[PDB]
Formats: structure tokens, C-alpha cells, sequence
């Protein structure tokens, strides 16, 4: 089941660098985040994660 998992540790990493910096250039964070590609983590946020 799924496709392309992630891990609850590069999801944080992720959450963390998207707050900070901002949710702009994909390709920024994407530098951030090797291997996790702008797709990828565009993908693992303007989708899923939403901090209400």
C-alpha cells in the first residue's frame, strides 16, 4: 500500500524548513532536502500537511 513513503523524520524536516523559510521556491527547499525533489516535497505539504 502507498507509494513513495515518507518518514515522520524528513516529514518534520520538512515542516520545519517550510515554516521558516516559507512555503515559496520548492527548489530552495528541494536543496534542503536531497533526494526529496521540488515535486516530492510540494507534494508532501499542498496536499497532506496542514497546521491549522
Amino acid at each position: 500500500l502507498g507509494k513513495t513513503r515518507w518518514t515522520r523524520e524528513e516529514d518534520e524536516k520538512l515542516k520545519k524548513l517550510v515554516e521558516q523559510n516559507g512555503t515559496d521556491d520548492w527548489k530552495v527547499i528541494a536543496n534542503y532536502l536531497p533526494n526529496r525533489t521540488d515535486v516530492q516535497c510540494q507534494h508532501r505539504w499542498q496536499k497532506v500537511l496542514n497546521p491549522e
